[PDB]
């Protein structure tokens, strides 16, 4: 009998945005892209973010996403997005 982590512990994931497969929602606000894991750069997870995608969001910008990869779903549903490098 122990006290575990909170049930609604959302999944904060870290990596960099690729140019390869940076595919936005066709006629809808959002973006699908492969987040290249910095530990293993062949571990490319297809992150799907809905809503206003920042101008600072570019292919090559290291981003912090938050959401979750559902058992059965092939895309990580990011409910929030955080970009580090601005328009440079």
């Amino acid at each position: 009998m122990a006290t575990p982590q909170d049930k609604l512990h959302t999944v904060r994931l870290f990596g960099t945005v690729a140019a390869d497969g940076l595919t936005m929602l066709d006629g809808a606000p959002g973006v699908r892209f492969r987040l290249e894991d910095k530990d293993n750069t062949s571990k490319t997870v297809w992150v799907l973010y809905k809503g206003a995608v920042p101008d600072t969001f570019k292919p090559g910008v290291e981003v912090i996403i938050e959401g979750g990869l559902a058992p059965g779903e092939d895309t990580f549903k990011a409910r929030t997005l955080m970009t580090k490098c601005p328009l440079e």
